């Protein structure tokens, strides 16, 4: 039974929100599609994108290193689909903006419409973590730029209760 979600806040018609770690929810929902927050040579690092991969047994590394030898780095805003391995039928790997390097955030609209190519992915807030964006910023993103069904896995409850507040506000404008 694949893209079986349960337990998410519904914030707009097409995005969805839990307190869950990606790997956990990958292994409980079967995703068709689970997104990578990854760079433009897919050297998996410190969050999610290594998360994912030790999940795979470096499988997914593995995978990504045939890649960029065949078809060159991704640009910054680009994606590519490859296998989900164990965790997904598919992952669809999609490079943020580095904004500590001062790359440009609003390449974070690039980086959201590549989900417009999937019905339903399981996905985390890109650019929010090593790369340094607001994950309030990336949240609204996400909603203004996203139409098909995301569903968000915000592992940290701290940064879940925030992120819900900060949304509640913008949406009410007040
Ligand atoms: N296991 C996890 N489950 C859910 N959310 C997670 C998890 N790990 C991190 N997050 C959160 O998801 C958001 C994405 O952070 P990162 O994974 O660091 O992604 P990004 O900010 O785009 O940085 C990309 C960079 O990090 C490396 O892992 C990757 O190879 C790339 O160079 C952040 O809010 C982060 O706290
Ligand atoms: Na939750």
């Amino acid at each position: 039974e694949v893209n079986s979600f349960s337990g998410y806040l519904k914030l707009t018609d097409n995005v969805y929100i839990k307190n869950a770690d990606i790997v956990e929810e990958a292994k409980k929902v079967k995703p068709t599609v689970v997104v990578n927050a990854a760079n433009v040579y897919l050297k998996h690092g410190g969050g999610v994108a290594g998360a994912l991969n030790k999940a795979t047994n470096n499988a997914m590394q593995v995978e990504s290193d045939d890649y960029i030898a065949t078809n060159g780095p991704l640009k910054v805003g680009g994606s590519c689909v490859l296998s989900g391995h164990n965790l997904a039928k598919h992952c669809l790997h999609v490079v943020g903006p580095n904004v500590n390097k001062g790359e440009d955030i609003q390449l974070l609209k690039s980086a959201y419409e590549n989900f417009n190519q999937h019905e339903v992915l399981l996905a985390p807030l890109l650019s929010a973590g090593i790369f340094g964006a607001d994950p309030i910023h990336s949240l609204r993103v996400c909603v203004d730029t996203v139409r098909t069904n995301v569903y968000l896995a915000v592992f940290d409850k701290n940064l879940y209760d925030k992120l819900v507040s900060s949304f509640l506000e913008m949406k009410s404008e007040k």
